[PDB]
């Protein structure tokens, strides 16, 4: 039932963001010690749990880029395309809100302690608690390239791991392995754009931050070209390229 | 045999606290390097081991909140409800005592080194070695909300992971995955209330600390409203809400 | 064939020490960043690998305390008892030697840099690279208690994990889980005595350190009562107590 | 089809280097916090993913030393030997290039910030981002010994883990376990030579660094004897010794 699938996608994506934005809020406003690998592994395992919870129902896309790619390469009913995306983005929105609710006091106290004007350019750092932003040394096109390449690897490997005709089937290991993949991607490329590779994961929370007092910098990141466009279309282009790559270079030889 | 189940629950919950309070004592009074994720993963894996050890006998509840929820939603014999809880809380008590025994010298030396009067408000930090306390910036109601939300996610996901009708069965992976779930919960929400989500895990050791010279602050946390009430009823309310949520939003669509 | 089993035990125990003493040498004389959990997880996974390699042949005891316990409670041929132990201790000896060989230069340079006289009381720290020593604040009897309690938990849980009549069988997961158990034990109790819980793991390398210029302090640890006696008999007493505990409190109710 | 196998090997080895060189670039020029175990576990899991992706096709050698050893001890068609190696080294080359592309700006900014002349002896540190180099305190022969011993353990354990006649078969766990093995090897021996143990993994990226402005020091490491020769032939000699060791000391007794 399509209604039960949209619900799962809503809970899955939200669950996913709950852990991700949560551990990052603890790092930013709670003074918790986290390394590049810790933040990555937590994001990865969060997604792994999000999958185990919703896989049996919606198939656990929990990613607009993934939904679109499966539609164009995995025979995924297009009628279910938009419903999924609207659910995925909605869950990411609510999750970010919920995480903000539990960390409410820590955000305000932190900003007062370090004289941070929420909404200003200098506040983009705490805004990074919800969505991704470009590294200081790279630009729009560079950031678009990174998100594209990584999402391709994500989609490409997801298919490989889920492809039962590829080596010994992983069975119940697939979800966990997909989480570890996300872990290593965020540890090797994270410093560049925050390994968004999920339109819903970035736009949803971004919209929340925008409402939560961060204003326009939540979308722009304090740059000339509105940054939100990168985590929005970058993952999509990559998810397709990656999906195509697997089918040709690997699938065709199985 | 109910007697053999209460024993398992006693050993399981104790084993669980042994690792948890143990790694936290090493962090607090042993000067060991631990990050928010390390402490969380150790707690998670400790519970994972506690499950593998007692699952085959008592079903491995090792959590009053869980026992009650299974009673109201998993057809768990109510006659076994109180016996379990009394065993779970007892094990947590003994474990905390045992951990204190092995770390005896380190506690006293630490307090002398940093002029800490055990029992005073400033000693709540070392008291945190046994039970959970609220973050400085949040209050009673806020702390109750956090514990409630997380325990709901705990119960909700536990059912999902153990639900054989939900995607590929995890089999022997279930326990480990439940531990990783606890890991990501403590890393994303830990800084707020110490992710207690287990009445026995918090009250048992709390009672020990109270006897061990920490006095009343072990229960109050140095606040107006006795804090021990949050980790006591907060998890219970959440465990039910979570259990209900899974049955409706997910189970009903499987 | 008993000869092929002693070889496996020799390679297993050695492999085990290779990773353990290796990561600890990198921490002590290589300036590598390791936390209490990292060192523990590396020791745990090293043992996990040591098991996968020798389990199919010798049964992978890789621990004198374990061999003795299996003899008294798992119907392990006593004729194979001494042969195993002599092999296990021999492997630990060679491994420690090999690790010292690869880290040769780093040890001498470190000692010169920090004016450390190998063999003196202050050199026990680098001697800790091979075997375990008591925490500054605890004494002989305290250290004996710690090693005893933990080894009991080790043996107790090993049986539980390997007991196919206890919940869902772990199959190929058993070894890994036994490694994670060792990981959480070393993270919760490590700071006290270095979680030796393996006579061969401590005595073998200790004898090497003694020959490598560390002298008598390698055995005494710079204390009144020769410390080597704790990691020697402490684990044995615990391995038995633990083995007994499982059979009674858990096995008898399966 | 040999063409489809060379492609897999090209993608596998590249994928492998993508994560490895990637996380190390984040550590060196992105200021990311990584410990000796984190870098090791990321390298290990990267290889684990590289295997799951290509195992079903090429058998996932992803290592010249491994290919040669399987040829001499696993009945691996020699006709496929060179094709594999040329593919493996090519993938490592491209991967290193790709990683450099995404981190382009960070490298130049870092060098300017810390006045580092790319190509000079002091630039070997950033060159370490792509290939391995010897620890300051050890020499050519010492470095050759280390790489040899570890690669032997790698090959030896790989066979053990993949040997279905050795204890309970690991099935879909094999790849992950091989990654964890690489993890513990890099954490115990890493500080000595960067646990290359893969001719393609070191030479490929080394050639890239050489073209990328690092010049001759990329091959020499700033030493008398050209260092690149160690990660080139060291792993090969060890891979054979290790392969032989397993067949004799373990295989012969199964
Ligand atoms: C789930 C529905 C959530 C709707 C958005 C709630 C956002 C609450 O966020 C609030 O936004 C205000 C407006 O900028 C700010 O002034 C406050 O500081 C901020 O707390
Ligand atoms: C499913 C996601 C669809 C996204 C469509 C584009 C939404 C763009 O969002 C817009 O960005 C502008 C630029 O900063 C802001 O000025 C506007 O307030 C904001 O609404
Ligand atoms: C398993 C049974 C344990 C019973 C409780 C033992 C507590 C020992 O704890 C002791 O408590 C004393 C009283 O406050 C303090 O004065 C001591 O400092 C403290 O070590
Ligand atoms: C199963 C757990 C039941 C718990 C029932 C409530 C126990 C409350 O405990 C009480 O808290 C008071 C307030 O700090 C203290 O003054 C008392 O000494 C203490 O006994
Ligand atoms: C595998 C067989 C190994 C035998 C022991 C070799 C120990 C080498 O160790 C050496 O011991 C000497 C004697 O104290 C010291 O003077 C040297 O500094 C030390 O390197
Ligand atoms: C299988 C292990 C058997 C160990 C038997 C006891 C070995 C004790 O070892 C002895 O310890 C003494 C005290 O420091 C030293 O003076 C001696 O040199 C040393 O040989
Ligand atoms: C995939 C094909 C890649 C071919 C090699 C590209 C190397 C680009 O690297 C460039 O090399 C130049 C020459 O040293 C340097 O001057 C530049 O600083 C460096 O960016
Ligand atoms: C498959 C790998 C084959 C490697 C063959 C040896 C390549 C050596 O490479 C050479 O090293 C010299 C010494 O620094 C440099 O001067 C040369 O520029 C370089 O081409």
């Amino acid at each position: 039932t399509l209604k039960g699938q949209c619900i799962a996608e809503f809970l899955g994506t939200g669950l996913l963001i709950f852990f991700g934005v949560g551990c990052v809020a603890a790092l930013k406003v709670a003074g918790a010690s986290f390394g590049q690998w810790e933040i990555s592994v937590i994001w990865g395992l969060g997604v792994a749990m999000a999958i185990y919870l919703t896989a049996g129902v919606s198939g656990a896309h929990l990613n607009p880029a993934v939904t679109i790619a499966l539609w164009l390469f995995a025979c995924f009913d297009k009628r279910k395309v938009i419903p999924f995306i609207v659910s995925q983005v909605a869950g990411a929105f609510c999750a970010a809100a919920l995480v903000y609710g539990l960390y409410y006091n820590l955000f305000f106290d932190f900003e007062q302690t370090h004289h941070i004007v929420r909404g200003s350019v200098e506040s983009v750092d705490l805004a990074g608690t919800f969505s991704t932003y470009p590294n200081p040394h790279i630009n729009f096109v560079q950031a678009f390239a990174v998100e594209m390449v990584i999402t391709a690897i994500l989609m490409g490997l997801i298919l490989a791991l889920t492809d039962d005709g590829n080596g010994v089937p992983r069975g119940p290991l697939a979800p966990l392995l997909i989480g570890l993949l996300i872990a290593v991607i965020g540890a090797s490329m994270g410093p560049l754009t925050g390994f968004a590779m999920n339109p819903a994961r970035d736009f949803g929370p971004k919209v929340f931050a925008w409402l939560a007092g961060w204003g326009n910098v939540a979308f722009t990141g304090g740059r000339d070209i509105p940054y939100f466009l990168v985590p929005l279309f970058g993952p999509i282009v990559g998810a397709i390229v990656g999906a195509f790559a697997y089918r040709k270079l690997i699938g065709r030889h199985l």
